[PDB]
């Protein structure tokens, strides 16, 4: 097992709330940071199974973040929440290990949807 360990990436507070408890429910570990960066520093010491990124902005309006995962991270799975301008770098995102992109929907409906998929697919 494992464990299951989500990470995700977004305001934070708020975002972390909504998705540490829904996914607490599942039985999994749910950690938020700032929005992209940080789970990159963080990842430097250990690998979430599914990363969930937001994409508002960062650097490269989102998709920079995924850059910066496969730099590090091997083949981190990661869910970003739209994929604006720039899709380009979230192609590279899926060989690198990216999950998917998300078109319109989003929400923890369809966000905690979407990444839970993405441990069970992984399973084993």
């Amino acid at each position: 097992m494992q464990r299951g360990i989500v990470w995700v990436v977004d305001d934070d507070s708020s975002i972390r709330w909504v998705l540490e408890r829904a996914l607490a429910g599942a039985g999994l570990t749910c950690t938020t940071f700032e929005n992209g960066n940080e789970v990159l520093a963080a990842l430097a010491s250990k690998t979430p199974d599914v990363l969930l990124s937001d994409i508002r902005m960062p650097g490269m309006d989102g998709l920079a973040l995924l850059k910066q995962i496969k730099q590090r991270h091997p083949m981190l799975p990661v869910i970003i929440m739209t994929a604006h301008s720039d899709l380009d770098a979230a192609v590279s995102a899926y060989q690198q290990g990216a999950f998917d992109y998300l078109p319109k929907p989003f929400d923890i409906d369809e966000a905690v949807a979407l990444v839970e998929r993405a441990i069970s697919h992984y399973q084993e």
